[PDB]
């Protein structure tokens, strides 16, 4: 019904790396499948009337899966590492 909310900081971070990397994906030859993963995911947390805080708060989303939903709670885990920890 013609919404169209007000500009402000969520999660236009996120969907900043979905939407490049997903360029990467049709950019490229054999990556159709893993392209729509960021393409739906980047649409729903890029206009999401609301936050989250977990991979399962992306998951829930319509359009996103386990794979995408996955990099989500990296995200909000802790964001880089280079070793695991034991």
């Amino acid at each position: 019904s013609k919404r169209k909310a007000p500009q402000e900081t969520l999660n236009g971070g996120i969907t900043d790396m979905l939407v490049e990397l997903a360029n990467f994906e049709k950019n490229v030859s054999q990556a159709i499948h893993k392209y729509n993963a960021y393409r739906k995911a980047a649409s729903v947390i890029a206009k999401y009337p609301h936050k989250i805080k977990s991979g399962a708060e992306a998951k829930k989303l319509p359009g996103v899966g386990t794979k995408i939903a996955e990099k989500i709670d990296e995200f909000l885990a802790t964001g880089k590492l280079r070793k695991l920890e034991k």
